[PDB]
Order: C-alpha cells, then sequence, then structure tokens
C-alpha cells in the first residue's frame, strides 16, 4: 500500500545496522539480514541491488540530520557561515555520543567495513561521499573567509582536509576510546581546537 | 635453526598481500600459507590465529621510528618539539613511500574489521593507541617544558588533538592520494598540527 514498501526498507536498514554492527560487512550477506529483518526474502532484492547499495544508504542517513546548518553554512547569503559550521560540528558530535543509530553507523564505517578489490563499490561510495563531504567544508570555508570570520589568505581546500582530517580522526578516536575523550562533556573544547586550527594556522595559509 | 626467521617472514609477506587484496575477514592462515608457499603446519607454528598475524603487520609500523619517538620523549632532549616534527614527517614520508607501510596502514584502516568474533583486533589497536598516546603526551609535555609549547597547554587534550589529526589525515590519503601531496607539501601537513597545538586557545588551561 506504499508505506509498506516505506516501512519494509526502514526495516531492512535498521536490520543492516544490527548485522552489519555485530558480524561486520564483510560476512553479512543480503540473505542474513532480510532474515534479521524478518522480512520475505526476495523482498531484500527489491530495495537493494548489492550490500553496497545497502551501505552507502547507511552512509547517506548519516546527512539526514545535518543538511539545514550544513547547507546554512554553504549559502553565500548567509550571515554566519563559520558561526553554522561551528554548531554543525557541535550537532555532529552531539550525535555521535547521544544517538545509538548514528554511533552504531558511524563504528559500521569506521571499524567494521572492509574496502575489498572484491567489492570494489565499497570504497568507491566512500571516495564520492568523502568528495562531496570536502566540497561542502569548501564551499563554507570560503564563505567564512568572505565574510572576515577566516584569514583572508587562507587555503580553502587545505583547511578543510585538515578540518575534515581532525573531525574524521577524532571521531575514530572516541569510537576506539571513548573513556580517553569527553567528546561531550568538552564537545565545544573540541569544535573550537579545530576551527582555532582553521584560522590561527599560518602554515594554512598561501 | 633460526631459518623459522626466514619462513615467518615470508608468512607475513604473504599476509599482506592477502589481506591487502582480499581483506582480513575472509583470508584464512591456510590462504596465507599456500601464497607464502609454506605448509599449513609451518604457518600454524609461527601463528595461532590471524589476530597474531595482523598484530605482527601492526607492531611492524613502529620500528622504523623508534629512535626519533624515544628521542622526543627524552627529557634531557633539548629539541623535543623538533624531534616530534622530524618524526611526523618521518611517519608521512614512509606512508607515501614504503609500499609495506602503506599496505599495512591500508589494511588496518580500511581492510580490517572489529568483530568481537575476532576481538583481539579492537582490544590490540586500543593499546598500541593508549601507549602512542602515553608517547604523543611525553613529546609534549617535555616541549612545553623547554618553551616550545605553551605553558598552560593541556598535554593529553593536545595530544589527542594530535593524534586525530595525524590518524585523520593518513586515512584521507589512502582514501584519496589526489587530494593530499602527503609528499610534496609534509611539511605544511606537519606544521597544520604543530600550529594547531602552538596557536590554539582551545588546546589550553
Amino acid at each position: 500500500t506504499k508505506e509498506e514498501a516505506q516501512e519494509t526498507r526502514a526495516q531492512i536498514i535498521e536490520a543492516a545496522e544490527r548485522a552489519f554492527y555485530k558480524r561486520g560487512v564483510a560476512r553479512t550477506t543480503l540473505a542474513d539480514i532480510a532474515e534479521l529483518a524478518g522480512v520475505t526474502r526476495g523482498a531484500i532484492y527489491w530495495h537493494f541491488n548489492n550490500k553496497a547499495e545497502l551501505v552507502q544508504a547507511l552512509l547517506d542517513s548519516l546527512a539526514e540530520t545535518h543538511d539545514h546548518l550544513a547547507r546554512a553554512s554553504e549559502s553565500e547569503d548567509e550571515v554566519d557561515p563559520l558561526g553554522c559550521m561551528r554548531k554543525l560540528l557541535l550537532q555532529v558530535f552531539n550525535e555521535l555520543v547521544l544517538d545509538a543509530r548514528t554511533r552504531r553507523i558511524n563504528e559500521i564505517l569506521h571499524h567494521k567495513c572492509e574496502f575489498t578489490d572484491d567489492m570494489c563499490e565499497i570504497r568507491q561510495q566512500r571516495q564520492s561521499a568523502v568528495l562531496d563531504c570536502h566540497k561542502g567544508i569548501t564551499l563554507a570555508l570560503a564563505n567564512a573567509v568572505r565574510r572576515g570570520q577566516l584569514p583572508g589568505e587562507l587555503d580553502a581546500e587545505r583547511a578543510a582536509v585538515a578540518m575534515f582530517a581532525y573531525v574524521d580522526g577524532l571521531i575514530r578516536r572516541w569510537l576506539l576510546l571513548p573513556d580517553s575523550v569527553d567528546l561531550l562533556g568538552d564537545v565545544e573544547k573540541w569544535v573550537d581546537t579545530g576551527l582555532d586550527m582553521l584560522r590561527l594556522s599560518p602554515a594554512l595559509r598561501k
């Protein structure tokens, strides 16, 4: 009845994430996710071609929550684009630490999903995603410079890589050793340590 | 006889090729033995399970940097901060240049799952990071003492920040080599990371 297909998909997705978190992506099959989703076998192949399409869905969903701050950080009309970036990072960290779903998915993508020459689509998927994410980050920086919020001579793309790298690295750290990083208690410091890298670093300028 | 030393080297060498090509999850020791041209008896002599083999590749990264790391960790070293810079340049150089080191980092980052069906994997990376962390913090506490980093700089946090950034950049470079002239701009990349520690108000107490 249409709501069926929609809820069945979410039912697959939510079970892909249980399976993947437990067994890793490499040895979990579509068929195993279907049996776990309590979904008639053949169903899973209507909603997802391979396992990679299913991992990509998990990764795309991570973007939903942050679309608004992200899209604001990227709008030239935006008044406080570095202000939106800041609140974006805050939120990314808050969700990471607060949201079981979000954390599970990051743990899957960071620590439970091999890139194989076998399943080439996985790596490629990640590449395209990190590249999209990079375009986004570079824009917002470009906006923050234009508004006089970042150094005028900042290298927008290098500062983006720098920034993504520190955020991506911190997330992985916290996922591996949670109790070494008060990610939530000290968010502001963590977000600011990084934004501090972007507006105060001489290396990062041209 | 220490001919054990050669066959062991050919197992490890073969484990890199197989884990790299096929990932850890579905590569068996019997798979690696074949590739290594050794017997399953031999491989299982040297390695009880894959988790020891992976641990082997992991452990091997440290060797090259031992001197430069011990240097920055020495309270008696005058330029602890310059040792850490030179150590990071070295870390980045080896990654770009050394097929081996690249393949191993690639295996660790992109090709090796933490599955509690193999919990030693995760537990063994936790240990190397917590160790690596005490080594970074010492390098920092020292450099703060020699008037190289702020006096009020939260050392343990700086250390996490430093590590995240490096780890983050290495992983970005493996995923997308052509967006990080890791080797041509290494100094810039290393210094972007120092600048953060030395210049960033947020990292202070």
